[PDB]
């Protein structure tokens, strides 16, 4: 489930409340790239999901339209969804930002 910010003053403090949280930048919650959000969003509870509208939050990392990016502390700290918002897509990008690789196999391919 994602939490409702206020403003940019919660985008920096929910980053702080814990290791592994995302913060959305949706300009119409309620239109379809937002309904997408929180459904993926509901497939992990233990991450402090957050999604704000305001403009504060987007001036904030300057955002020229919605978007959907993370916060986590380790590696570089921010991130940039890019394509089109979809579950499946969401469920990715958080798979993708935390937890970083692992010591393992070599991915055999090329």
């Amino acid at each position: 489930a994602a939490t409702t910010l206020p403003d940019g003053a919660a985008a920096e403090s929910l980053v702080e409340s814990s290791e592994v949280a995302v913060i959305g930048f949706f300009k119409d919650v309620e239109s379809d790239s937002a309904k997408q959000f929180l459904q993926a969003a509901e497939a992990i509870d233990d991450i402090p999901f957050g999604i704000t509208s305001n403009s504060d939050v987007f001036s904030k990392y300057q955002l020229d339209k919605d978007g959907v990016v993370l916060f986590k502390k380790f590696d570089e700290g921010r991130n940039n969804f890019e394509g089109e918002v979809t579950k499946e897509n969401l469920l990715d990008f958080i798979k993708h930002n935390q937890l970083p690789l692992v010591i393992e196999f070599t991915e055999q391919t090329a």
